[PDB]
DNA sequence: GCGATCACGTT
DNA sequence: GACGGACGCA
């Protein structure tokens, strides 16, 4: 029971609303709005687009801060409001984001599945209104109608029962003074894009083909015969059968040609080598050279992301079409791709920001390890000092392999990689990557006994924290399957340390673009990855930056230990280094 | 077009 | 030990 409105009324523009604006496209950058409902004291409306957002009353509605709106998904709605000139204001409850803070891995992909935590099925979902794939396609407008209807009823249903939980939880200023306030910023960020140097990236392009070009050629030489080097069951036959090298590693489905399995080749024939130097100039050929220019808006010359605020069970952000996060950041040709990221206005500058060790710093901050406490306040190079640590050794005795191993160890902490994975990135045995960890842990008692406690603390409560109260379910955590339970400790030791560097970064961003306005800078953020923050800003704004961005991302919040930046500033993404 | 795989960046 | 370009069927 619902009213299909044919014009806007004023009971339609009550206080508070459900609301649904609903964008079908995947891609919602400058994507048609298929059709509005509004549910709110006064009843249930249906509304057209093209009449709704001509409608100079709606329009100052939507608008309006003190018109407050739940939602889902609010920020597919606010930037392809954005791409038609209207303003979203007043989003006071997001449905997504109280599903994914109530449990990250549920998936909630719309709201049928955010729905059903709270036993409501009264609305379908998205997939089996829509379809899927091929037979994607909007319905006609009956049945478009009371599906957008359906997704406004509940998400009024179920705005009280959610924020019952999340304050249970202690999560809604998570909610309501974090997470909602970030969307609002994303929206800005995806909006205004980066500039891109389509003309660097053909150039860059141009080079690769002609080095892959020559390659292949020295590949079919050295094979005796012309094959799709991309095919990795043609190259088994080449490798395995035509040249007779040893099979070190099968695949399901026949003989494996990863790179791990190559480099251990590469001693035995010449083509090996050229086949691990097509492979990473190919990679960087058809997935960031041509990938990126797939998805440059021509009319914008600029990347426009989406950021996934509500897919991780860490809380960090996830981003696609581009992935910028994605680009390898290893130097060689594949942090250079960065060398096309530029400003969008003459005169302007790109600004560069980024945590130094902030997930072993809130190691330190939450274990209250001593000597991993006092390493940081004496700013020291931690890996450096690591390998000291382990090896009892001065500083001057630290060999670079001595550094090599400890930063490994380091990097399994920040990433929750196993002591099978510390010995696969080693190239050592169990036992001695076993042994490693163990002298570890003598050198810093008090980060084992946050590894011990936070697996104890899991398997009693059933899940883990960050530090701003993100949580993370981990059922498996004493599964009789050692695979399976060992991964979950891994998660319960890591998720407190990723997330809480999530949550930092997260209101980073928040307390910035607070501080940006309130100094009437022009300056903005543009992109979030890894633990840097991108801006862009006129060069006369970049001395101010060089005090300012610092100081907020440092002051975030307050620790046990420093919080490190570290800034630059160039005419690209690659040169603020 | 869709599903199953393989590889390689990131996490 | 998830998230995001390159063989058969049908
Ligand atoms: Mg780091």
């Amino acid at each position: 029971a619902f009213t299909l409105a044919d014009r806007v009324t004023e009971e339609m523009l009550a206080d508070k609303a459900a609301l649904v604006v609903e964008v079908v496209e995947e891609n919602y950058h400058d994507a048609p709005i298929v059709g509005i409902a509004v549910v709110n004291e006064h009843g249930r409306f249906f509304l057209r687009p093209e009449t709704a957002l001509a409608d100079p009353q709606f329009v100052a509605w939507l608008g309006d801060e003190t018109k407050k709106k739940s939602m889902f998904d609010s920020k597919r709605a606010a930037v392809a409001l954005k791409w038609k000139g209207i303003e979203l204001c007043g989003v006071s409850f997001d449905l997504l984001l109280a599903a994914y803070l109530l449990d990250p891995a549920q998936g909630v992909d719309d709201v049928a599945a955010a729905a059903k935590m709270k036993q409501y099925e009264a609305v379908r979902p998205d997939e089996a209104v829509y379809g899927k794939g091929a037979k994607r396609a909007v319905p006609d407008e009956p049945v478009l109608a009371e599906h957008l209807v359906r997704k406004a009823a509940a998400i009024w249903a179920l705005e009280r029962p959610f924020l019952d939980e999340l304050r249970r939880n202690e999560q809604d200023r998570l909610l309501v003074e974090l997470e909602q306030p970030l969307s609002s910023i994303l929206a800005e960020m995806e909006f205004a894009g980066v500039k891109v140097d389509t003309k660097r990236l053909e150039q860059m392009g141009e080079e690769l083909a002609e080095q892959l070009r020559t390659v292949e050629q020295r590949i079919y030489e050295l094979a005796g015969q012309e094959f799709n080097i991309n095919s990795p069951k043609q190259l088994g036959v080449i490798l395995f059968e035509k040249l007779q090298l040893p099979v070190l590693k099968k695949t399901k489905t026949g003989y494996s040609t990863s790179a791990d399995v190559l480099e251990k080749l590469a001693p035995y024939h010449e083509i090996v080598e050229n086949i691990l130097h097509y492979r990473q100039l190919g990679k960087l050929q058809s997935t960031y050279i041509e990938g990126l220019l797939k998805v440059v808006r021509p009319d914008t010359k600029k990347v426009h992301t989406i950021f996934n605020q509500a897919l991780t069970q860490t809380g960090r952000l996830s981003s696609t079409e581009p992935n910028l996060q994605n680009i390898p950041i290893r130097l060689e040709e594949g942090r250079k791709i960065r060398q096309a990221f530029v400003p969008s206005e003459s005169d302007w500058l790109i600004f560069a920001a980024d945590y130094s060790q902030i997930e072993l710093r809130v190691l330190a901050h939450i274990a209250e390890d001593d000597n991993l406490m006092e390493a940081f306040r004496r700013d020291l190079d931690i890996h450096t000092k690591t390998a000291m640590d382990i090896f009892q050794v001065s500083e001057d005795e630290v060999t670079p392999n001595m550094r090599r191993q400890a930063k490994a160890v380091n990097f399994g902490i920040v990433y929750g990689i196993s002591d099978y994975g510390l010995a696969q990135n080693l190239n050592i045995s169990r036992k001695e990557a076993a042994e490693f960890i163990e002298r570890y842990f003598e050198s810093f008692p008090g980060v084992k006994r946050y590894m011990e406690n936070i697996v104890q603390e899991a398997k009693q409560k059933g899940y883990v924290t960050t530090l701003l109260h993100r949580r993370r379910y981990l059922p498996d955590i004493t599964s009789r399957n050692f695979n399976v339970r060992s991964f979950a400790e891994r998660m319960a030791m890591n998720t407190p340390i990723q997330g809480s560097a999530a949550d930092i970064i997260k209101k980073a961003m928040i307390d910035l673009n607070a501080r940006l306005k309130e100094e009437r800078l022009q300056a903005r953020l543009l992109l979030q990855v890894h633990d840097e923050l991108i801006l862009e800003a006129p060069k006369e704004e970049m001395e101010r930056l060089c005090r300012l961005v610092p100081e907020v991302m440092e002051q975030a919040v307050t620790l046990r230990v420093p919080l490190k930046v570290d800034y630059h500033y160039g005419s690209t993404w690659y040169d603020a280094k």
